[PDB]
């Protein structure tokens, strides 16, 4: 596993190939998770930011951004969209949590919580997923769609198998995360397939 | 009394069904009210934010908005709307008041007054209500219409029988309200039906 | 008379009823004037702020908004219009003077003045005149028109029989006005005709 | 020869009579040339600002608003425009020199530099113009065009038969400028021609 | 060889005609580079900013403006744009840089970095140039297209072999670059063809 501190991974084209893997050791269903990461992309059209399938199951944890303002998140095919008011080119901190008890989905973007939003109270996202930067999966690892993949850059990524109080979101957001025990930026083991190149990080 | 402070009722998706009731013995007619609430919402659409019904009386007391600046108070079916300088989205803090004597009623939109209009002067809103978060009643507890379904989340509500005036509107705004005579966050009696979750108030 | 200071006249409704005669003893022909006040309304259309009919003669003196950002002068029937940046709905600190000699009518709105205006160079406004607030007159105390109708708040209304230089311009908007011999908020003689309320001037 | 020091001139209405006629001994023609005024207006419509033509010359040297953010200059009938941000309506201080040597015009708005553009190099500028304020001439001295009459107020008019640097372009911003000897707002020889006004400048 | 610290090319009028050669000695191809110069211009249309050709191959090196807010770069015919938010019209500093190992193009605008693109990893971009301001090239050194033109000021011109880290690009944006090897603004080889003045820069 690498550091990446300091780094961002930048998809610099549109393509249906281009994309990296992400990989963790998840052996038990997700019951609640955290999800942080920064990214910066001049795309208009809709993208993926994150995407999670396992066999036989499509968006089975899915980070989407519709258009300007508005992301939405999927869990087990289900999804929930909360808006915000931002400014377009610019980079964005994004943090998403869910529990499966409330249901209940969180996001903070630029450390500003949205409305909160509820979606599969008492379901499991599944174990042992394939996770993809760049693409949308629509197959076990596959199945792009050149109009959702993301060009630009991601980095600062981090996965917790807990909700983050407001006050972590907070370190996360100005660049002190708690180590992450799914992902983690600074040990993290992934695969580059395609054009994607690793630059330093200059636009924080 | 059920101490409510640093929480919120959440209404994670839109319905027909998920609602809150609010129950106060209240037997003596209305002839002032103070009523203040903090909520966050990222509907576009026309939304009831306070529900007050009487045995064979709509709209006896309903707080509506109407779209992004513009808020609108019923009493016995009579309606006032008043416009403010919003963004959206945006949390916001929301008192009324309405005195008989005058008619008049005051909207104060995060500590800004809002202009006064007036309406049912020397009228007294009947007691014995049935007072629902969320959803907005057509008859006494019920025929709940979807689209004008409230989710998001509301925080800090207080209902007090007297027309407060500016610095206690200001204290509640800040944080420290004035005990409340009929309806108190901090000594709340509630019912909640459906799929509404309690979560911390985050985003103030 | 009455002090009004710290208080407001609220004209709660729309309506071809409602109003206010403000009483002065004005014996002379005006050659000189200026006309200050706040107001505040959340109207769209066209309104009526202040207006002055004499026997026989319409629009001898009246202050009208046309739009957002536009307010008009009639004197003796002859008109002119300025055009200011403005918020909506806010409150607004208006004052008009006008001088026969030049013909010049200025406006100030809050404190700036918008570009001079000619009109009725060596005119004399008619004496013995019938003022209300509220409405705005056709004919020597009446004829009122609802579509023209204010709803809102005015209050720290003071008339002098000169041209105020800039100076007094600014006392006045900022609070400590120089007493007014044709008109004065803190010496009124008024009356109430209809739906219109006294309340704390709770706004500025 | 009269001291308008603090003064304006201001056209208070729309019309094809009222000017002013500016009157200079210029004998020989003009190789450069620099203008400074401030003007107040707030006419949506193109105007004319300042008009000189020469005997059998229209457009000789004209200051031309075409728009908001958008001003031309023209010399012996060549035309070119320069775009600007700017607040409608407000005050504007401007700033035009022209050079034959090189056929560079500058505006500077409010002590901004716009963006050089080129007309005419090698060409002189006639000599014993006829230079009019609240028209634009189509004939030597006349020709009017109600639909490019000026409405509003213009002061702190000055002209040189030089370039100024940019230092001595901010000082008469700055209200220090320096002694011109075409055309000087402290020495200023002017004809009146219908309803003009002179009223001291409250609003810079 | 001369040196323009403080100086600029002012491109007046609109035409097919005006243009600077910029000569460099060029003998080896460029697998890294770097270029900034400042730009002010109120076209509102697409203009080329820097036209590079050699023998046989358009486009070879462009930096190209779309329209406000989008900056192209061809290198070697292939093309990458990135987006930016930009107030109109106003000066701007522009810095490029490429990278022939990983195909990365770093667009910086007023010191603020762009979304990073890519294109052509392995490609060499040829030697023996010809370099011109003003048009856009579509042979080796002409067929130059109207509506292409560029016609506003540049200055502040700077070209090395390698790619700048963020320190550089900023010292270079506040006034004080590095010294250039292959173009360098204070030591500068050109020609003049048309009408082109040079003339102090006062934008700054
Ligand atoms: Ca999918
Ligand atoms: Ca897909
Ligand atoms: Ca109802
Ligand atoms: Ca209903
Ligand atoms: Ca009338
Ligand atoms: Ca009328
Ligand atoms: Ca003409
Ligand atoms: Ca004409
Ligand atoms: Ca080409
Ligand atoms: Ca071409």
């Amino acid at each position: 596993h690498t550091d990446l501190s300091g780094k961002v991974f930048v998809f610099p084209r549109e393509s249906v190939t281009d994309h990296v893997n992400l990989i963790t050791p998840l052996e038990k269903p997700l019951q609640n998770f955290t999800l942080c990461f920064r990214a910066y992309s001049d795309l208009s059209r809709a993208y993926s930011l994150f995407s999670y399938n396992t066999q036989g199951r499509d968006n089975e944890l899915l980070v989407y951004k519709e258009r300007v303002g508005e992301y939405s998140l999927y869990i087990g095919r289900h999804k929930v969209t909360s808006k915000v008011i931002e400014k377009f080119p610019a980079p964005v901190h994004i943090c998403v949590s869910w529990e499966s008890s409330s249901g209940i989905a969180e996001f903070w973007i630029n450390g500003t919580p949205l409305v909160k939003k509820g979606l599969r109270q008492g379901y499991f996202v599944e174990a042992q997923p394939k996770i993809v930067l760049g693409q949308e999966q629509d197959s076990y690892g596959g199945k792009f769609d050149r109009s959702q993949s993301f060009v630009g850059e991601i980095g600062d990524l981090y996965m917790w198998d807990s909700v983050l109080p407001p006050e972590n979101i907070l370190s996360a957001y100005q660049g002190t995360p708690l180590p992450a025990n799914i992902l983690d930026w600074q040990a993290l083991n992934y695969e580059i397939r395609g054009y994607v190149i690793i630059k330093p990080l200059v636009w924080v």
